[PDB]
């Protein structure tokens, strides 16, 4: 744990909070990474949890250990958390996949929503309702449930959502919309405006900012062009880059520290060990689990 908490910093400027990721495995790995967690951090998302392949592997049979922990750790610490992900089209069962008939596959959808949300209603700050629905030219990805259910599968999912939970913010999530002018956050902006013209109940926008060393400063202008999309608010959702440079991190920090509906930003991972992209050294801590020039640079910063 470092003495200074990011997560306190970032929250004395008004933000909701600065959080990072976590399950039971990195959570009780050792001592330093939940002690992290507690001390610098202020609010946590389920690294694979809540996922469709994990906590419906088979139809109507729902698995909730892995989320039950991720959940009740983050509760029992003050965490606020962010459930993720209601659906994607990655790590996501052969059986939903599978589904030819629409019908079928909006109730499939619908349940898969339902049962999730129902379990931890009240206790999910926001939820990832849709993951990475876009191509990289901003068109609609053709996972089964666009091919199967059509561009309707983003009504249902919102809807479905806003009513079984209506205390959580619901989000889209996506990653590429880091620059200002990038097709897909044009693709994000113009069908976001659409939807919530249209009336269907979105929140937010999540930009999960997966970034390579360098890409920082261009971020605080991708937020600024996702906020006119509409939405109540925005957030940095899967915060990384390769190499770690303070500069990168502090850039990111400003970008969302200076757009209003930035509510606050969450870091994939809090040592690089642990990280999905360990080779590139892309979080705030170490191999030891201590923090590195970034992590000081963004509290110095705040
Ligand atoms: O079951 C295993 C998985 O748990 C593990 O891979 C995870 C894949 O997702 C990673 O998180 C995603 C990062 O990419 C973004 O696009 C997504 O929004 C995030 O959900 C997570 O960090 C990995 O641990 O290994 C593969 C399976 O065997
Ligand atoms: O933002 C991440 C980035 O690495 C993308 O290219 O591949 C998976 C994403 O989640």
């Amino acid at each position: 744990q470092a003495s200074v908490s990011i997560d306190a910093k970032f929250k004395a400027h008004g933000k909701k909070y600065l959080g990072t990721i976590g399950d039971q495995y990195t959570l009780t790995k050792n001592t330093k990474n939940p002690a992290i967690i507690k001390a610098d951090f202020g609010q946590l998302t389920p690294e694979n949890s809540m996922k469709w392949d994990a906590t419906e592997p088979n139809r109507g049979q729902f698995t909730f250990s892995g989320s039950d922990y991720l959940v009740n750790f983050a509760q029992s610490n003050g965490k606020l958390i962010r459930g993720h992900t209601l659906v994607w089209h990655s790590q996501l069962p052969g059986w939903v996949s599978s589904i030819t008939d629409k019908n079928t596959l909006i109730s499939v959808l619908k349940n898969h929503i339902t049962t999730v949300m129902t379990r931890y209603k009240g206790k999910i700050y926001a939820w990832d309702v849709l993951n990475e629905i876009f191509n990289e030219d901003g068109s609609l990805r053709n996972s089964v449930f666009y091919n199967v259910i059509g561009e309707d599968y983003v009504r249902i999912a919102f809807e479905t959502a806003r009513s079984v939970d209506p205390n959580a913010k619901l989000y889209i999530n996506d990653y590429n919309l880091d620059s200002a002018g990038y097709s897909k956050v044009n693709g994000m902006v113009s069908h976001v405006k659409k939807w919530l013209a249209a009336g269907i109940p979105i929140d937010g926008i999540g930009s999960q900012t997966h970034l390579g060393a360098g890409a920082g400063s261009a971020v605080a202008g991708a937020l600024n062009a996702l906020a006119s999309a509409g939405t109540k608010e925005i957030a940095i959702t899967e915060l990384d880059i390769a190499g770690a440079s303070s500069t990168d991190y502090v850039n990111v920090v400003n970008a969302c520290l200076n757009q209003a509906k930035c509510v606050g930003i969450t870091v994939w991972g809090v040592a690089d060990p642990d990280s999905w992209r360990s080779s590139s050294s892309p979080l705030l801590f170490d191999g030891n689990y201590n923090p590195k020039a970034a992590y000081n640079a963004i509290a110095n910063a705040l």
